[PDB]
């Protein structure tokens, strides 16, 4: 007759449990605890990294320009038989009275040559003084003198050969560079000199090139120079160093090997450097910075570095200028600066802080970083970017448990006191506390504090009826509040009697009636939709659309983070930084190569 | 007698609370809101970078090669007395001319030497000009032609010396490059011109200090040249400049300088770049890139920039290029092109993009770019990736708030809501609330609105004992539901009659009766285990083990993130790429260095 | 009379709902899934990058130091006319006769020059054999030897001219590098060669061509070196070119030009590389070295590769050896190696891994694999960053959506089963749970299923009023057990009846009454605060904050996560790696190329 409206329900009797089966709620459980903090240590550190490093200073050079010219004299024209050129050493001597004192020079050069003893008179005058003038002006050139502006040829004679000969005295400032510190140091042309600028009166290597009376080295001690140009005199002393080679004399100042090299430099200064100790080993992370160094828990030893005075003298240097400034009221020292070797080859000197507060801790800290205190280049990476990485995942990564952990804590402890309510709650409705807790509808009943159970059996949609009239002829007066049913479980056969009840359940028994009452509307959960009775009479049946809602639940809105391609980026390419400068190695070699065939002619053969 | 079971489980009793102890339970608590969405900007944007480059052009050369050579008969040989090799220039007439119109060049060579104006006849005939032909082919060669393929020398006279002239004339072309305006470009040789394809008396250059002779730089306007090689003619004229070093001669095409040199590089365009407004500066983000930039709200003047016309040239060029494949219909541009500078260096030119939708909005928007509009070189770093890092960091870091914010939000809406259920809840258990509530063990009855409690006294597993039957003589026809039970305090003593009551609370008084019936079959929470009554009989006792359980709770599993390593990662070591940097390394650098030293003669000195 | 001590709170009046409002619960929202996981292939890669290389290779050279001196001897003194200099070839057979096998050279010198046979012997008696003997040491030197130390002025006569000759034969490894692969190549001394070790003999390069008499070029097979210094001779056997240039003879031993070259690099080798499946590409990932690399899914051509033999060479030689150490019980190989191309131009080889437990899967996979399988060089990028950066965004990437997704579902199940508990909650308090569902104060009480709802007026805190006694006169023994209170909705008028009811409720019927007691204390919600009422008469007010606080809620401390600013951090930076260098590359440029400006002599130009 009145069959649902709704099919897509499904409808369920459930008998009454039995002892067979019963079933317990599971108790609290244990709730994870936070871990325990990281402790961090504060204290300041200077970071080395390894370096070049060149030597590079200054050098004077004394030479004299000695040319000879043959002529023939034709009848109307002259012809240069040939022209010899030489460089000629100025003296030790000539050069620390004439042209350092005077700042005259003399015309004249007298040298070994060819195991000779040559001399040249400049244009074979009388010897004279010669004053030096600064040379002619050229761009990006340091400084020079010469006496003779113009070259001197024989006085014209008639079908004769003749020879001329000039001097110009040449004072010239060099750059001096050794690349490795050694025999030799190079000179503006690359002409080399085998002398160094580290000698020294006392060197183990004294004795390498050393079989010797003085004779070419002479050394000054407390040498004053005048400038040439400006002529003023210096104010104070100097080594005078002071090399004759064949070609020419080199003087530069002398200074102790040692001091001047060394290697390391001082990359960076951190105000605020954390240590952390994990893992067996040591984490400093800059903040600023935002990198992260991974360091044994061992010191490294200074004593091990070679040449790296240095980066005791810097690292206090930054390590007591930092402190006044920012620690100065606010922090404590502890201990003595330490230093560590992090991967990367990056040195880390450490000096470890403790605030005013924790003050009272100060003697057993002192203790810890004590113990730590335990030749060879360091070799860095170019890259900082891995410490970076680290830096960057940590922290993320720190964030991202430590909430995460938290809300887990959370939800533990937010299902064991939920067992609470649920524990009331399936006292007031057993079979829906029931239906949900195993999930399948199903029908329990309380005996004692455990629940029996029992399954539950489905029954056709197509097989259920509802009754038209809910009130009772038999005995009147009396209306039962929910409405009564039949169906069947199978298509073919019987109907059986039975009754509405929550959730489309259907009671075989029809207990429970309630008084009659007027204005006695209801709805029933019926199939898809509901049932509408009015006056307990049949009306008409609806569907869940047509009923407003509302939500139990609060909503959360969850979303993905999306995926992301990083693209190979770079500033530069390994090609264009070899472009970049300077311009070309590729372009300057291939003109270079080319120099001879183009300029000189080798080619001709024959036969 | 019978003694529980299970000893694990505590036991409780609950006296009934008075006025003494009342508590509240907290009202629902404020939310926290998501916080207002970040605005972003849409535009496109152009990066450019820092480049110095130098500058190169063409070139190319006259010069003739003149020889002079002696020899002296022997009576079966011959020797040279010497040869002679000189380099004349050709004349702007003869180049102009000769060599240019005819591509004929001519024996001969008349050019100042030594102040001196020598002449030579090549081969020493009555004068022609045969030609000129390519040079012989050579790998990676410039072109290149020559007159003369053999030298000449005297004929053979016995016991006489001879002299012999020979004249060869050269034209090449060849690559000359010039770093900046100042003052000399280069040839081939490493000899240095200087003079400037760059000057222009519309300069400064020209105040440079000057010689000058009028003569040996000369102009030609609405130079054609015509190809040697080819022979054929300049569709189009150029200015030749032509200058006359006492080598050579050498000419090229002058262009104006400005337009040649300058510098900025355009880096990337990024079709979508976002602009944010941040902390008092501006993320430029390329969500390709994956790069953030930052930079100062205020732009950044175009005029400081030197050299520079580019930046704007491309900049245009390519906005107004990618605004229309993409942009064209869907968007619509806003204000005029902007330029920031980024830390790192990098020149941002951001041009901003409105919406068609938005559009209306357009006026407000434009007054605002507006207001952002207001000679150094710029200094750029070799690194992205601190860009990189802060727009990976950024975005993970905005999606790890953003989610994890609502949670927060959704677990406090769902707490409030609770806290109705919680309400009526202790409604029907007062004691199981409020104890749940405490964390403690404690009896309460709801006084009114407010609860008041008290705390329970502990009791002692042991003593603990449970009656065997239920059924009460002295009334019968009724049965007690639960069972009843006698314990005490302390061990020594007294015994306390009471009963059972659930989770183990033994309860003074045994009111609680219900009327007697069959198949009354229960558990009772007891101790560890349960007790088990069948018809109102005691039986046996139980654990919770042996029955199945089923959990309220839902679970949820969280795991951490996992500690990760960064090694140092390279793909090239330094001293790989400076290997790469020819050429390697370590006996060839021993060789070079020590040229110097063994070429010039140490060796020894003979008195 | 008595009024609200605290005003803050509210009241409302509920009039009892009808019909026309009705709405029903949300019923239970499907959930998410957890996605499926991802498939991850185990495998072992290796990583190749792109290189440079140079050529370089030994060398000997053999020529012969040619020089004739003139004297003049004046009266008192000596000076020279002229000295000439020449390097003379030394023979092939001389070389292999002689030198080689002998370690002997003549004093003669016999070559051609200037397409004369010119000859000189040295010291001119006539011959004796001479030994060759080391070179003076220098630092830095290759080796090299030389038979005479001194050098030939002739026997003095007066007013005469008289020549001297000498010979030094001198040989020296020298080292050679070539540019290019085929001939050229140049001297350590620097001077070009024409030739070329590189063809393998049988070559394409018999075809390109430089055409001479056989004589200059010739080739020892089989050919013995012995060291001049030891003496000793060697083992086995090589090519030996000989390459006789008009200055002189140059050797080194001939390999094939192919095998020397080549490519690419072998980079990193990874013991765990895990293959992915995504996007149409795959993806490697290097946990260790924290890269991910991104491929088509297609395999790369080696055979594409130029040059590049090594590539496979190594590939099975890293593959085999860390098989067997990790690998070799644990797991199986599947198929055979394969490779890919990278971005980032790495090029990867892989050769996936099944374990035994999964070796049914075999057949199945190897096929899989299979499918994959199918002269330019690969560039490839200096950095990196962007793979690792890949692999480190991913990998959070994924512990971030995977922890929340899980939570996302625990979410959505725990709203569900909670809906549960309210269906049952409304029912014991419909208004309390009608308030909190529709989100304002409302009467509701259910219908059948539905539950009705009707909106709750507001009523002024001002007016509301407490009746003093609870107690009812008329009817004695009964007392109520809630408040009655007095209001009126608006200020000026009238008074209603009315009664308190929970949540400052004014229930306009007053109902409820409960026998009266002793002892009977309670509170009751009243406006801000609690109203206090002892033995059913009015006490005092009170206000919340009195009474000590329980808190149903859970806590969770959620905090975000701050931002962070990457500053632009270098260890290494353009500048300074250009720097690098001693004295350094730019400082040596400005310098070197300054060179002829400064030294070069115009100087200027006269009549």
């Amino acid at each position: 007759d009145i069959k649902a409206e709704n099919t897509d329900a499904n409808f369920y009797v459930c008998p009454p449990p039995t002892g067979a089966t019963v079933v317990q709620f599971e108790q609290p459980r244990r709730c994870p605890t936070r871990p325990e903090g990281q402790n961090y240590t504060e204290g300041i550190a200077v970071v080395f990294k390894e370096n070049i490093a060149p030597y590079k200073f200054k050098a004077t050079m004394y030479y004299k320009d000695v040319t000879v010219s043959q002529v023939w004299f034709g009848h109307r024209y002259s012809q240069f038989m040939g022209i010899f050129e030489d460089r000629a050493p100025v003296p030790f001597e000539e050069v620390i009275d004439k042209i350092n004192a005077k700042g005259v020079c003399r015309s004249t050069a007298k040298y070994v040559r060819n195991n000779l003893e040559t001399t040249a008179f400049h244009r074979d005058d009388h010897e004279t003084d010669m004053e030096l003038k600064p040379a002619n002006a050229a761009t990006r050139t340091s400084r020079g003198w010469h006496t003779t502006d113009l070259k001197y040829n024989p006085s014209r004679v008639e079908a004769f050969h003749r020879y001329g000969t000039t001097v110009n005295c040449i004072v010239e400032e060099v750059d001096a560079r050794s690349v490795y510190p050694y025999d030799e140091f190079v000179l503006a042309t690359g002409d080399f000199v085998y002398m160094s600028p580290f000698y020294g009166y006392r060197e183990g290597s004294h004795t390498e090139h050393t079989s010797y009376a003085a004779d070419r080295f002479k050394q000054v001690d407390g040498f004053y120079a005048r400038d040439l140009t400006t002529k003023a005199r210096a104010t104070a002393p100097t080594t005078r160093n002071l090399l004759t080679t064949p070609k020419f004399t080199v003087a530069w100042d002398w200074v102790p090997k040692r001091p001047s090299v060394c290697t390391m430099t001082k990359w960076q200064e951190v105000d605020e450097m954390l240590r952390s100790e994990y893992g067996g080993s040591f984490r400093f992370s800059s903040d600023a910075i935002s990198t992260t160094f991974t360091t044994n828990l061992t010191e490294y030893p200074l004593s091990r570095v070679d040449l790296g005075d240095c980066i005791g003298k810097d690292a206090r240097d930054a390590m007591d200028r930092i402190f006044a400034r920012r620690y100065n009221a606010t922090h404590i020292k502890v201990g003595q600066p330490q230093y560590y070797l992090a991967n990367g080859g990056f040195l880390i000197a450490y000096q470890p802080l403790l605030s005013n507060t924790l003050a009272e801790l100060y003697v057993r800290e002192h203790l810890r970083e004590q113990s730590r205190k335990p030749v060879e280049r360091i070799k860095t990476t170019s890259s900082i970017e891995f410490a970076r990485l680290q830096f960057t995942y940590n922290h993320i990564q720190r964030h991202v448990n430590d909430m995460l952990g938290r809300v887990a804590i959370a939800w533990c402890e937010l299902q064991n006191h939920e067992l609470t309510l649920w524990n009331e709650a399936r006292k007031l409705n057993p079979n829906a506390i029931a239906s949900v807790t195993v999930g399948r509808r199903v029908s329990a009943r309380m005996l004692g504090d455990v629940m029996a159970v029992s399954t539950c059996v489905p029954v056709a949609a197509d097989n259920v009826i509802v009754q038209n009239s809910m009130r009772i002829s038999s005995r009147p007066g009396a209306c039962y509040s929910r409405p009564l049913v039949s169906f069947r479980y199978e298509d073919q056969g019987p109907l059986v009697e039975g009754q509405l009840g929550e959730n489309n359940e259907l009671r075989l028994t029809r207990d429970a009636i309630e008084p009659c009452t007027v204005g006695h509307r209801r709805y029933f959960t019926f199939g898809g939709g509901y049932v509408y009775f009015e006056e307990y009479a049949y009306s008409h049946q609806l569907s869940r659309a047509d009923i407003t809602t509302v939500s139990t639940f609060i909503d959360l809105n969850i979303t993905m983070l999306e995926d992301h391609e990083f693209v190979p980026l770079e500033v530069y390419t390994r090609h264009e930084i070899k472009d970049s400068g300077l311009l070309d190695y590729t372009e300057v070699q291939r003109r270079n190569q080319l120099h001879d065939l183009r300029f000189a002619d080798i080619d001709t053969v024959i036969h």
